[PDB]
């Protein structure tokens, strides 16, 4: 679930955006420690922050819940697919590591008044990796 202490804005770039190439085991416990069992499966963006927030802008499609607010990129982008291991037990997490260059699908909402002013109109859900 989305901890309180996060705006949906927030918890989508702590768990969607990577810096830094993403090694899923440890970039996945960051994620993990504001849960109850591992995440299953999990997307990193590997891009510029202001990339992956232009997705917003990019092409407009449904959604897979129906809402009409999601994105597909204009461009394949570094993406890093983080699997959970069939050993895995919580609260030791581990994960197998894909990475891959592909589209991917955002959805996109007005910046809660937490998040940044300068950014208005934001990722708050990842939507595919494809």
């Amino acid at each position: 679930m989305r901890p309180p202490q996060f705006t949906r804005a927030q918890w989508f770039a702590i768990q969607h955006i990577s810096l830094n190439p993403p090694r899923c085991t440890i970039a996945m416990r960051a994620i993990n420690n504001y849960r109850w069992r591992c995440k299953p499966v999990n997307t990193f963006v590997h891009e510029p922050l202001v990339d992956v927030q232009n997705v917003c802008f990019q092409e407009k499609v449904t959604c897979k819940n129906g809402q009409g607010n999601c994105y597909r990129s204009r461009f394949r982008m570094h993406i890093t697919d983080c699997r959970l291991t069939n050993g895995s037990r919580y609260p030791n997490c581990r994960y197998r590591t894909r990475p891959g260059r592909r589209h991917i699908i955002v959805a996109c909402e007005n910046r809660d008044p937490r998040d940044s002013p300068r950014y208005p109109y934001v990722p708050v859900h990842f939507d595919a990796s494809v």
